[PDB]
């Protein structure tokens, strides 16, 4: 099992109307922060080796790791004093990374995906997308991909009926990145439309939420009792 990434530095919620303090990944779900239940799963998955990659309050995050830590894997802490963007935390993660490839995962999502078929379709690429086939796509951004599954864009939300959620969960070979020329800059909206290595998505029906949308909040707090 490869060395998970988990981005987790971002601010609090940012809705139209509504802004959250507590960072996304800390929102109690019932008991436990949403981020302990994402690293249970991954250590039901076999991950044994967790770096959370932060910024925002990252000793509020470290603080309650070290007090109350839910896995066994190995958890390394990466801290940014300015935020390095989506890409520039992926980039900085991979100083910690002996190995050629690993997996990022957003920490305001929880997944249920078979992390070693995942990886087993990863194996002829250099980058490969987790994609979510759902009935109702609209809450989320999605994937535009073709009849071989290569990535062609990713799609904005606000489109109803079915998709394939853009859950921004990546296998990677870490060659593509590690000397990216910007320190700070966005996965999504500068690395992505720049590369032009083979990209595909790993499509599966596996339940997914982002604790980042109300809806998905009620339905994992619902989930986990
Ligand atoms: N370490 C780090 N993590 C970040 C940064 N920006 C965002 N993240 C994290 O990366 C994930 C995705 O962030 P972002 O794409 O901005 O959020 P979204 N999917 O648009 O709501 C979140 O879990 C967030 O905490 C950053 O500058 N540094
Ligand atoms: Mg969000």
């Amino acid at each position: 099992m490869y060395d998970v990434v988990i981005l987790a530095g971002g601010l609090g919620t940012r809705l139209k109307s509504v802004s959250g303090d507590i960072p996304k990944p800390m929102v109690d779900i019932s008991g436990k922060p949403f981020l302990y239940r994402l690293m249970e799963y991954l250590e039901d998955q076999g991950v044994q080796r967790i770096i959370l990659s932060l910024s925002y309050k990252a000793d509020y995050i470290i603080d309650s790791v070290i007090k109350d830590n839910p896995v066994n894997s190995k958890v390394d802490f990466i801290i940014e004093n300015e935020p390095l963007g989506t890409g520039g935390a992926i980039k900085n993660a991979c100083k910690y990374i002996e190995a050629s490839k690993f997996i990022v995962i957003n920490g305001d999502t929880y997944c249920e995906l078979d992390y070693k078929k995942f990886i087993e379709s990863s194996l002829d690429s250099d980058l490969q997308i987790s994609g979510v086939e759902v009935d109702d796509v609209c809450r989320y951004g999605s994937l535009d991909i073709d009849h071989d599954f290569h990535v062609n864009s990713i799609v904005e939300k606000g489109r109803q009926g079915t998709g394939i959620i853009n859950s921004g969960t990546y296998i990677l070979s870490k060659k593509i990145i590690e000397d990216y020329p910007h320190d700070k800059f966005s996965f999504e909206l500068d690395f992505l439309p720049k590369f032009t290595g083979v990209f595909k998505a790993f499509v599966t029906k596996a339940y997914f939420i982002d604790i980042g949308i109300p809806e998905d909040y009620y339905k994992a707090c619902e989930k986990f009792k």
